[PDB]
């Protein structure tokens, strides 16, 4: 068994290699967008994680998706997450922020001035994001069609991204995860299917990926590279952002470009909720052969797969969602090969304790 030994992380070290992934629980105060004392018990219960990757967090207002997602950009922000990673350090955990900006998965009601949202192209994502009705609770409501960024507006993304970063490190965050991933803002330019631009952030893959690219060279100068971790899904399809016709090629190149900065990690997300192809272990070998840093598997992984892949020596780690909603001592309980607890989808967004706070520990 490998999953219970320790990890080097960048700047930190994990205990195990049970990790807990971003998950959106979107419980957050509004107005403001404020973390909570609820969402430090939450976190607090599961600070046991080998790593805990925090729910995506916005860079900025503009980068607001859904009604009950935390910020890490105001005042009040900073000093409700500080609380919450006091507490996870108190239990000797270890956290990482999330950082997103959602694009064209938003709705002009929750923009600043009640705008549209910004996006690589101006073609409405058609899916569903989740704002709150009068009573607070959860929607879900159909994506406004985005106006697409000026060229003169990338530098202030750029900006935004390196200034949630500093913001994190004064919040007492251990390191940070680039949202580039499920089809939001920084996927949207890496997918040629999201991204019709005519500019330098445009066309060939080295166009798509420059903007995320940017960010990492603003968020490494800006902190440390063995602070940044990155999240992407690059083989399939994601919230109707597939991933071109050239996928694997495209998300080799993304990766030598990664792994040329010398950030702390890497992290898949292998499959959307939905499913999809399984990654190949040649692909997978592809993969750890760019990368130098830290690889954490994502996606319907069972501890079994983990340990295989693990042992292959394939990825370092895996982050568990689901799982982790279900189980604050999910790492001692997949240690002792006890039951787990059952999973409650309905309380999964919005709403308060009940589904969140209330699964019980061993
Ligand atoms: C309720 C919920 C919220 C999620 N929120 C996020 C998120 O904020 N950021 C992210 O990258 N992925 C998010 N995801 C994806 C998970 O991180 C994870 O990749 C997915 O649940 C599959 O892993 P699992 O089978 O271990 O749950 C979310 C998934 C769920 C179920």
């Amino acid at each position: 068994e490998k999953l219970f030994t320790p990890l080097k992380v960048g700047a930190v070290t994990a205990p195990n290699r049970v990790f807990m992934a971003p998950l959106s629980r979107l419980r957050s105060i509004e107005p403001g967008d404020i973390p909570t004392p609820l969402m430090g018990e939450y976190y607090r219960q599961r600070a046991s994680a080998g790593l805990i990757i925090s729910e995506a967090t916005q860079i900025s207002a503009q980068a607001k998706g859904y009604a009950g997602a935390p910020g890490l950009h105001s005042p009040e922000q900073i000093a409700a997450w500080k609380k919450i990673t006091a507490g996870v350090h108190a239990e000797d955990g270890r956290i990482a922020v999330q950082l997103w900006h959602t694009g064209r998965i938003s709705h002009s009601s929750i923009q600043p001035g009640g705008q549209a949202p910004v996006s690589a192209s101006a073609l409405n994502a058609n899916t569903r994001t989740s704002l709150r009705d009068e009573n607070g609770n959860a929607i879900r409501v159909d994506t406004t069609t985005p106006r697409a960024l000026e060229l003169d507006e990338i530098p202030g993304i750029v900006n935004d991204f390196r200034q949630a970063v500093a913001n994190a490190r004064e919040a007492g965050f251990d390191l940070v995860e680039l949202h580039s991933a499920h089809g939001y803002l920084l996927h949207q330019f890496l997918s040629p299917s999201s991204n019709q631009r005519t500019d330098q952030y445009g066309g060939s893959v080295e166009n798509r990926a420059r903007l995320v690219l940017e960010v990492v060279d603003a968020v490494c100068n800006e902190w440390s590279a063995d602070r940044i971790g990155i999240r992407v899904s690059p083989i399939g399809t994601f919230q109707n952002v597939d991933n071109g016709p050239n996928e694997e090629a495209d998300a080799l190149y993304l990766i030598e470009e990664l792994a040329k900065r010398g950030i702390a990690y890497l992290h898949m997300s292998e499959t959307d909720l939905a499913g999809g192809k399984p990654y190949s272990e040649a692909f997978r070998q592809k993969v750890r052969e760019r990368f130098h840093g830290v690889i954490i598997g994502a996606g319907a992984y069972t501890a079994e797969k983990a340990e295989d892949l693990i042992g292959k020596g394939l990825i370092d780690a895996v982050a568990f969602g689901r799982d982790y909603i279900a189980n604050p001592d999910l790492v001692a309980r997949l240690q002792k090969k006890a039951e787990l607890n059952p999973q409650r989808p309905e309380s999964f967004y919005g709403g308060g304790a009940e589904g969140y706070t209330d699964y019980p520990s061993l």
